[PDB]
């Protein structure tokens, strides 16, 4: 009985005690222990070498405890370590073994899942120094790598990186990499307080599935201009996504630098999330060099429903080639979001863009396959001083992208820089039903609303409608003479428009194009024969052999006469119509036409 009272006090003492659950005869026989064993904590792993617990804190290293923890729960198959509440587990070197490739702090492990509701921070340890803090690769060499399967991470929690700036550019840092990652997720946690490259990566190179960022919070993680780029989730397997996260930065650099989500490849998500400070939304990608695991095809690319305030673009578009594979990007889907571009100076961030066709990482813009892209039911709006904002940014090829019924509130419709890059356009489909703003009104002095600065536009269609006036604006679409047209249709509805000088412009006449369907306001001087009766009016310029008919967008003044209500041409590219005059004399008016080809 000596021998009780000690086995009671020892470690083995709940292995003593029995218990049945709520005295019911029919359940099991067990002792304390074995309840107890059902859950799990770090306090079951952080202690000294005698067994003591150990307190934590900012003069304490938590890493070797919460890595036993992991590793001794994985040896059993799974479950869920807790993080306890209430206290702060601070981390104070780095890992060993696969991890130190990856400036690994953790290494996570296969169906361990971690429950954080306590504080997670980095000692100064790590100060101007890189670090991942939990890694799921289980090799230096990621290639070389196992998978991590079934790894969640969840909680009301917080991680927490110290504040701690960038010691090098060339450096990276990570919140959560997942590595070759299936069936993994974080839900429910603050991230905050960085300057960091990336708070989470999901998959690696294609390899990877169903990995999921649900109800995260993303706070303050870029604050130095040391930090070379910033990209706060990172999409590298299919079948994942990010959903209803709050996204956040304060900091100036972030403006520039910053992006929340980067879809890069096929099946994969970015809904219901609110962003705020950053300079981009999201990257939806295809890189060709990062197609081992999931073939060379991004498709099934969906962006809904987000909220933003950003100060470059919202969503970039992109594929590339190495030297024997080759990214393709298709059957996007750009939907219901409401983006602005923030409080700024014209010019003080990146330009400003709903959506941005952008060259790849060398600047290259003759290496892109994007096509099958829709963007429908978004708002967007700048302020109208920023003069670099609009509705795309057309920067590299392009081989097809629709909008429809969208809202568009800023400086330019379509625009590229000219003397820049010259795309190849194909498939660029703008339908009547996107409502172009007035916020810029009067802004647009040498400035074309659609700036067509291109090498060539084919199979595409532009369909303008204004809803108020601008007079200030050079004109609503220019084609510089460089960039050919084919097979395409360019509308210029009337509405707003009597007092345009200009409305479109094709600078190297190519609305003349056999397979180019056009209309769009002019004004004409005509002169008339002297007959009495039925009498032929003739333009008195000559530059209308391309046009098919015409029609009168102007009031009679006169009793004696009427022009024309319709025209057609010569062969010498006068307009001619059949008027009336009541009593004869030559007559010579000047009237606003609209003028069509082939429409
Ligand atoms: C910040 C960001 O995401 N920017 C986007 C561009 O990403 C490219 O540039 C970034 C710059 O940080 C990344 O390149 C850096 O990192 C890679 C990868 O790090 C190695 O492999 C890790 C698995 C490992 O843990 C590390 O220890 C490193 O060994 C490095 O190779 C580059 O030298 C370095 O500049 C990014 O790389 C991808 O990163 C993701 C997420 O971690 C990985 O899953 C991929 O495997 C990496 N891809 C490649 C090809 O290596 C670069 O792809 C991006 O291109 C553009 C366009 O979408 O947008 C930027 O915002
Ligand atoms: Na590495
Ligand atoms: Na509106
Ligand atoms: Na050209």
């Amino acid at each position: 009985p000596d021998q009780f009272r000690a086995i009671i006090e020892s470690p083995e003492g709940a292995g003593h005690v029995g218990y049945q659950y709520r005295r019911n005869t029919g359940s099991t026989m067990r002792m304390v222990s074995d309840v107890l064993d059902e859950r799990v904590s770090l306090w079951d792993f952080h202690c000294d070498p005698s067994g003591n617990v150990i307190q934590p804190g900012p003069n304490v290293d938590s890493r070797q405890y919460l890595q036993a923890a992991i590793d001794y729960v994985s040896s059993n198959g799974g479950g869920t370590i807790t993080i306890p509440a209430g206290y702060t587990w601070y981390l104070g070197s780095y890992g060993v073994g696969g991890i130190a490739g990856h400036s690994g702090i953790i290494q996570l492990r296969s169906n361990v899942n971690l429950n954080i509701e306590g504080r997670i921070h980095l000692s100064p340890f790590f100060d101007l120094k890189p670090f991942q803090v939990f890694v799921g690769f289980d090799n230096g060499d990621p290639a070389s790598s196992g998978n991590l399967e079934n790894c969640h991470i969840y909680g009301h929690g917080v991680v927490d990186f110290g504040g701690y700036e960038f010691g090098a550019s060339s450096q990276l840092r990570n919140g959560v990499a997942f590595g070759r990652s299936y069936n993994c997720s974080v839900t429910g946690i603050t991230f905050q307080n960085g300057d960091v490259t990336w708070a989470i990566t999901l998959g690696w190179n294609g390899y990877g599935s169903n990995c999921y960022v649900r109800k995260c919070r993303f706070i303050n993680l870029v604050n130095s201009s040391v930090n070379a780029d910033h990209s706060t989730v990172y999409v590298n397997c299919p079948y994942s996504g990010v959903e209803s996260c709050y996204f956040s930065m304060s900091s100036s650099f972030a403006r520039n630098i910053a992006c929340s989500v980067e879809l890069h490849q096929h099946d994969t998500f970015y809904r219901g999330s609110t962003v705020n400070g950053y300079c981009r939304g999201a990257y939806v990608v295809m890189h060709a060099a990062e197609a081992a695991g999931a073939g060379s095809y991004a498709y099934n690319m969906q962006v809904e429903n987000n909220i933003a305030v950003i100060y470059g673009q919202f969503v970039i578009l992109g594929s590339d080639v190495t030297a024997t594979v080759s990214g393709h990007l298709n059957d996007v889907i750009v939907s219901g979001n409401i983006v602005s571009i923030g409080e700024r100076a014209a010019f003080s961030a990146p330009f400003g863009a709903f959506i941005d066709i952008g060259p790849d990482n060398s600047g290259a813009s003759n290496v892109q396959d994007i096509q099958r892209v829709l963007v429908t039911g978004n708002s967007f709006y700048a302020p109208a001083n920023i003069t670099d904002s609009a509705a795309i940014t057309l920067r590299a090829n392009l081989n097809g992208c629709t909008f429809i019924a969208n809202n568009f509130d800023c400086r330019y419709m379509v625009y590229n820089a000219p003397g820049t890059t010259s795309p190849v356009v194909q498939n660029l489909v703008w339908d009547k039903s996107n409502v172009i703003g007035g916020t810029h009104a009067n802004q647009r002095a040498g400035q074309n609303l659609f700036d067509m600065q291109f090498a060539s536009v084919v199979n595409s269609t532009i369909e303008v409608q204004l809803s108020c006036e601008d007079l200030s604006m050079f004109s609503c679409i220019l084609f510089p003479a460089s960039c050919q047209l084919s097979y395409s249709k360019i509308t210029v509805d009337s509405a707003w428009t009597k007092s345009m000088s200009n409305t479109a412009v094709f600078e190297g006449n190519q609305q003349a194009g056999a397979n180019v369907y056009v209309s769009y306001p002019a004004t004409v001087n005509l002169t008339s024969y002297n007959t009495q009766g039925a009498v032929p009016f003739f333009s008195t310029d000559t530059n209308y052999a391309w046009v098919t008919s015409a029609y009168s967008l102007s009031i009679n003044e006169n009793l004696d006469f009427s022009p024309p209500a319709t025209y057609t041409n010569k062969a010498n590219g006068q307009l001619v119509g059949v008027g009336y005059n009541e009593i004869g004399g030559v007559r010579s008016v000047s009237v606003r036409l609209m003028l069509q080809r082939q429409v």
